[PDB]
């Protein structure tokens, strides 16, 4: 904090280290919601709960997932003591202790999506593909699920963006939490959106439009409209135009703490639209304003070694296909 | 600041301890000397180093400065220029000799001082004559009362890579980057790079950008890179030209140490460059290990480190 | 002239149906059979700066004997409708309606005041044979708005009595069965994905992938600075003979702009795995939905858009290209 | 053609090019091949044996097979006691002190990526027709599986097979005159300099640009899968005619790859402001610096190098572009 023989740097944070942090249990976990992706998942995802009820565990996941066909007279046992609920009516937020997720893809968006408060640990299991949310190897399950009920395992606090859309009726606020990003697009060539950092104008967005992501996002949407991986250790937001009419407007990596608002250009012919981690998607008019923040919420997503390691490994894999 | 409770049962249980946006300059003791760092900007040199003069400051420029043609000839700057403590180069080191650095002219001048201060930087205030830049906030015009503001502000503490080649170990601090090409070579280059000594991948290509936030603006941006603010955490590592169109520049936190070197089945040699100077061979055997520097370079703001970074893209765009 | 001997015992054979018999792009010239009688006017809409232009151009070619064509609605702005000085020539103007009226067989050569989507409004009504089409710049130079507006008098009469240079900007011709129907293009047709596409790509009945990203767009040398240069394919002078597929935020990065031969035949359709309908668009016109089973079939037109140069095909592009890395 | 009911472009004699049909092409033996130069990937094992087989087949069909000096050096083929009456039978040459342009009938490559240079280097004048075969991945030289290749290397010699006729760039260096052909690209890079080059790049005589980044690649269709798809440019079907213009890490971001016709004349120099020199290579080989008043013409070879196909010039390419998709 000194630079040179005569000055110094004189608003102190209080962060914990991300490399270090672990998780605690203030009570045992009872209720688990167990997530797969929407058939290679049948046998883990039966084998799983039939191991967590046995360790006299609700056991909670969403009724269509007990619908499909495949879901078998020996499971009949389980598939009754199963805790549904429905995605479009139920919300369950406050009643899980801790998730499981099967497989890849949006397990994690679709947690994410029920949890738009405080989100409870995430357990990510892979089958497939190592992929970069999901960690845990399937084999010997049953000590690891022990061991991060147990224990104190090893967390990445996944950053989410806090999205608040404003529309002129009085007015009425609209609250979203995304995982990946956050999307602004034009109608069906030339969008007219107004970009502000902080309350200055940064600048009008005239091309596809412009995607507001978070370090998990980085190898989703934005990864394909030229931006950067982005370690989820890293404190930021990053600010990708998709297709943008000026080549000299490359993508952007701004700090946590910024304030964005995006809205529609005065001068704007033609709407854009607004979507949430792909979901959502609804018409931006003139006066509405969407505020981007980075969420007090993160995705506490577990850790197989530790935060640096499993991105590194990820990373690798990634670059061997 | 995130909520540190995870649902109803779980939290977080190596406690770090200033808002990069809220930091400001502090002098322990009031600044007495000044290096000045620099055909355009002959007249507001010599109007700047005549003021801070005037302001009973002993004032340090480079000896082939003041060799130059256009300040020799001068006999009216002549007073002036027999009252300034000179220093060469490659010979005389001022690392602990200077309180505060200010800056004329863009490129190379931030390049420059952070290579004269290889430990701690003493507080960097640099003015645009040309164009804005990114690294040169403030406007010559009313400098008196800006540099007088300056000593009786914001700044933002520009990370640097701390750079160790072995192969004899040297060390190096630099602003921008690291570069590792194939240099003449046609061959795409065999560049092993490990993160926490775990090996990610060789790069086959150009070459490999080890860059700080501050540098993304620079070489890395010609290679696909993203601007990323100074106030961002992080180092990044940008492949040049690379043989797999999928692999995308990578972001990483500053806690890491890199290691780059040759791979075991390289045929030909490579090259390292530190902030485009002091050009070397790596060979077989020979390592790169590269970290954040604990040593930052304070650049002092015109308004404030958001604000005057905004202002940089508001005039690149 | 490339030399047709391979080495000491090879060579290719020169036979007649091999050899083609094309005109040189960058000597062609227009010729009038008879003196044209009709001019099109196509001025950008919603731009000021047009609007002394417009009336001066169109005051000259009255007063050269000569029907001045314009759309209905060009009529209706208030800044021209508030004209009272302009009242004499607003009523000698012959309007057309858009949507409703055919002007292909009645336009004699086509006259564009400014840039952007004034040639791709001159092509949406040509959609068979197009008449010479004379583009002047007011602002920027751009790349398909050769002539400067001053000097406008005589330049116009020498494209008029002269023979003067041409560029033959080559169109897609696009088919659409879902029912058959045809469009023409000057820039590009996009193929975009609803609120991960799956729509597959055949060049000359070959399967070659499946593009999951954003969309696709097929384009023309014309249409290689347009919506294509945004999605990062290169710039491509317009005598070069060729068609262009560049992919709209690729899930695989690896997949890179492509520059095929002008007489492919592209397929495009929806992939059976689709879950998702697909868009299809004509220079960002006539936007319209792709289901299961129909199909888009790509072909270079037979109809090109004769643009008038300045100077030449060659000189004009360069011109534009280095005013573009001026900037 | 006609443009509208009175224009149309006047079709005169001295305008018409006669053109050979870039997807007609087809091989012809005045004589019977006796002379083979055969090129083999450099540093992989996994042609050690079809190698063999090739030369021994070759020899059994009394041909001359010729191989570079080094070759037959390496232990693999040195160790073998079976392979050593065909070993005995081999006319070796020497890379950089021998000529062998006009001993050689027929080249065959084994395996991809610089063997098609390395041939193409050889034969600064005409080039012998050139069969290329595959064994790790399809590549986009290499259209001829190993399997079956003595039918297929008969088919070749016996019959009129179809051919690529990927074009060459002409490089005239002044600096004394010295000319190269290049099958992929020329690149004028800045160097071992810290400081943004200063290359001027002139396209018929008209200075478009200073490149100041990392350099230029002026590159052939062929060259397009080469190094400048991993500048930025586009994958270009060698049937297009064209001239590609590629900056390596421009300064400006804005300075978007370029696609020229092939009868233009590039001229590269240093700007008369240039602080630092640069260095020209020739497909990655005979590098040299560039200083003030050096200058570099670059223009369409008239000896294009002739690849042999296994279907088709579209049919190939399409086939390797489907294989590059699938990875």
């Amino acid at each position: 904090t000194t630079f040179g023989p005569k000055a110094c740097v004189l608003t102190i944070m209080h962060i914990q280290d991300p490399a270090s942090q672990r998780l605690t249990w203030n009570k045992s976990p009872k209720s688990v919601l167990v997530i797969k992706k929407m058939a290679s998942l049948l046998q883990p995802f039966k084998e799983l709960c039939t191991h967590l009820m046995e360790e006299n565990m609700i056991v909670y996941v969403e009724k269509k997932v007990l619908e499909d066909p495949a879901i078998d007279e020996s499971f009949g046992a389980v598939k009754k003591k199963f805790c549904t609920f429905r995605e479009d009516y139920d919300d369950i937020s406050n009643q899980i202790d801790f998730i499981i997720c099967l497989g890849g893809d949006g397990t994690l968006l679709y947690a994410s999506s029920l949890f738009q408060g405080s989100v409870p640990p995430v357990m990510a299991f892979h089958l497939g593909s190592l992929g970069f949310l999901t960690p845990f190897s399937f084999e010997n399950f049953q000590s690891q699920v022990t061991q991060v009920i147990e224990g104190n395992a090893a967390v990445v606090l996944r950053s989410r963006l806090k999205v608040r859309v404003v529309k002129e009726l009085g007015k009425q606020a609209m609250q979203y939490q995304v995982l990946n990003e956050v999307v602004i697009d034009r109608g069906p060539y030339l969008s007219n959106v107004d970009v502000y950092l902080d309350g200055h104008l940064i600048t009008t967005v005239q091309g596809d439009g412009v995607i507001v992501s978070t370090p998990t996002g980085s190898t989703a949407y934005a990864a394909a409209a030229g931006a950067s991986m982005i370690h989820p250790n890293v404190p930021a937001i990053m600010i990708t135009p998709i297709c943008p009419h000026s080549l000299s407007f490359r993508p952007i990596v701004v700090p946590a703490g910024v304030e964005l608002k995006i809205m529609l250009s005065p001068e704007a012919r033609n709407t854009a639209w607004v979507s949430f981690d792909g979901r959502k998607r609804q018409e931006i008019r003139h006066g509405d304003s969407i505020s981007i923040t980075t969420s007090c919420y993160p995705l506490p997503s577990i850790c197989v070694r530790d935060p640096v390691s499993d991105w590194f490994e990820s990373l690798a894999q990634c670059l061997h296909h």
